[PDB]
């Protein structure tokens, strides 16, 4: 029926065309310390975020899930301003990126309960004093492992999902741990119909995808546009992989996005001369002007695309 | 001549009796993410910080070095309020605790320059828009190692010290790397007369201390009151060690403090009852009502104590 957005409860029927994974603001944990040279320019960031929203609206997007973690500059009030100005639905997350603070609490033996309590509060009561509730729990694991630290969050997320029916979205690191994340979550009673394993496009082996899909979870090809960096494949490989799975009939378990960061938090930077060119399609319009027209050429029917962009998000949050 | 405090430049002659290492506010990196259940209560925190300052003033303290790192809740404007209200001099730090943010910048190959640039800005221009400059560069290393990540900060700090004459204060982890920190800093042109190697009381072997002292640096017995937790020694061992070094004549290189955290940032907690009892002397008055009266019994002369509390800080910042 209803999902919490940065503008309060919204009927899932009205979510419409959805991008399952984009960031209006993002900073790598640690940016906080670089406040002097990497100060947050609120009004310019708002202008940029609002233009990103208008770009997405031009291609029919009505809803964005922004899964920025608590420690990566999540700013629900900022997100509400963007939404209030543009009419875009924005759903935010509760969760942490893939350290000493929650490690200290392990010593006291309250860490997993504290995390669960954080999740419950932010899902059912509100984030700080913003009055905004998260619509998803965000989880992440490391390359090649889900560490003991990370598993605490997975267990807490599974507990919170069982009490709230909240959606879980994950981050996989460099094409690893897709099946493991699914299996561990289900072990702990999470519902596969409410789980999205993310960054599945980071792996070019279709059998890796099918092992993950076999759990009945959603997977996301949510890094379209990212090429060269963080071990990334290329967009062609992503499309090849995606094209193999839809032909196998997996369209009811697959969503697409770019994982853009429209405003970087912390100090500005510049990607070097070869990298920057390769990364030039990393923007919120890329799926619509390049990828989807290519899926058209290979013969993907519009009813399938609508399943991924409309039906799947609608079923997920239902 | 002058040192920057949270109230602007102050003649070093006027610093008087000094605690080299205490925290008005502190949170473990990651506390930022736990905003919903661990919200910062500004007015109550100010009341508590001000009472800590008044406690220190009662025993004659006129100056406190608060080396809270950038990512541990450093709040210079908050510190200036405490000082403005109490007349206490407070000197703050620029630095990071002992990660993905500065790791990302390693990839771009600008990380060490960026850190140096942060240090220069905060030492010579001001922290954010507070108008407050740090008086010390704060460094930290891990247990048993100074990592490649940490060395970047050490190299940057050494460069910044050579341009500014700024004081460096370090954190050693569980009684390790004292001599290594000193040697690596000096390799890179840092001045030993402007370096304090901290938490030296975390090691009970006097020869470890003497290897560190041999570099001509200051060392700090700055964890008085911390007992039972994180592989710590007891206060008696600290005193035993300290008593051995002053008799060897090291008083011109030694400072004392408690490393208190008077207001914890993030979610509140309680210590288990056994831990709890052992930690009960971890407060800003402990040195004055317990430790120093014991050093009196063992025959330490007042002129020696004044060297540590007055002469040493004065020479350090000179
Ligand atoms: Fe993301
Ligand atoms: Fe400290
Ligand atoms: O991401
Ligand atoms: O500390
Ligand atoms: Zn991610
Ligand atoms: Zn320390």
């Amino acid at each position: 029926e209803m999902v919490e957005t940065v503008c309060g409860p919204v009927p899932v029927e009205q979510l419409g065309k959805t991008l399952i994974h984009e960031h209006f603001l993002f900073g790598y944990p640690g940016f906080q310390g670089d406040v002097t040279r990497g100060t947050f320019r609120e009004d310019e960031s708002l202008r940029v975020a609002v233009e990103a929203a208008e770009k997405m609206k031009r291609h029919g997007i009505q809803t964005v899930v922004d899964p920025t973690p608590n420690d990566c500059g999540r700013n629900p009030a900022f997100l509400r301003r963007v939404a209030e100005e543009t009419g875009l639905n924005i759903i935010c997350a509760t969760g942490y990126y893939y350290p000493p603070y929650f490690q200290f609490r392990r010593l006291l033996g309250t860490a997993e309960d504290d995390i669960y309590d954080m999740f419950m509060a932010e899902l059912t009561e509100g984030i700080a004093d913003t009055g905004i509730k998260a619509g998803v729990i965000k989880l992440a694991s490391s390359k090649g492992r889900i560490t003991e630290y990370e598993k605490m969050f997975f267990r807490a997320a599974a507990r919170a999902q069982k009490e709230t029916g909240a959606v879980i979205i994950t981050h996989t690191q460099e094409g690893t741990m897709g099946p493991e994340q699914a299996a561990y979550l289900l072990e702990h009673g999470a519902d596969p119909k409410k789980i999205v394993i993310g960054h599945m496009c980071g792996n070019t082996d279709p059998d890796y995808h099918r092992k993950t899909l076999a759990y009945g979870v959603y997977i996301a090809f949510d890094c379209f546009g990212i090429q060269g960096m963080v071990g990334a494949p290329t967009d062609e490989e992503r499309v090849r992989t995606l094209l193999a799975l839809l032909r196998d009939g997996y369209e009811k378990q697959i969503m697409l996005s770019h994982d853009t960061v429209n405003v970087w938090l912390g100090r500005p930077f510049t990607l070097p001369e070869p990298f920057a060119e390769m990364m030039k399609n990393w923007h919120v319009e890329h799926l619509f002007v390049n990828i989807i027209p290519a899926l058209k050429n290979e013969g993907i029917r519009d009813e399938v695309l609508e399943q991924m962009f409309i039906g799947n998000p609608a079923a997920l949050f239902s």
